[PDB]
RNA sequence: GAAGCCCUCACGGGCAAUGUGGUGUCAGGGCUACCUCUCAUCAGCCGACCGUCUCGACGAAGUCUCUUGGAACAGAGCGUG
């Protein structure tokens, strides 16, 4: 909310998690917003996922300007519990971060175009 | 970076990426390359002596003479541990 300033297209998000999904299988991710922020500033970071439930929004707050300032692309995504789902955890997270896709670095690459479009 | 913890005989359930757990804590630490090594620390097992306080067992040698007296545990005499 405060840390949101686009809004992601219900079938956008869609495409993007299904991309995590096989980022998980084919490449490597990184879940917790602990390991995503070292993602983005070690540069190894290609896309990251940020949810739009978190409260406290403190947890989050930073990814987007970090992520500005270090080139590396980021996306919105509604429910904590589907990213984390997403990123192959039983149980919910904050953020996540595509380590170098995998089998998907197209897809990927053109949600990142998308994006960067939405503004 | 899930390698973790709690409940339950089990099955199963719950917690945990908003980080369980590993590492580490000024002889600073981590990382990279090395040297040597462990006897530090931490976790868990076992598990007292002595002392002190109290309680308890066992535990030596006269119940002899005369006098006074209601009574000798007194006086005088003899004897014992
Ligand atoms: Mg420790």
């Amino acid at each position: 909310p405060v840390y949101v300033d686009f809004d992601v297209p219900a079938d956008l998000e869609d495409d993007a998690l299904e991309a995590l999904e096989v980022a998980r299988d084919t490449g490597a991710v990184k879940k917790g917003t602990n390991e995503t922020t070292k993602s983005i500033e070690r540069g190894s970071a290609e896309l990251v996922f940020v949810a739009e439930d978190v409260q406290p929004e403190e947890i989050v707050m930073h990814i987007p300007e970090l992520a500005d300032e270090k080139g590396v692309p980021f996306i919105f995504v509604e429910q904590q519990d589907d990213l984390g789902h997403a990123a192959g955890l039983e149980v919910g997270s904050a953020a996540a971060a595509v380590t170098d896709a995998g089998a998907a670095a197209t897809v990927l690459e053109e949600i990142a175009d998308k994006v960067e479009e939405l503004r």
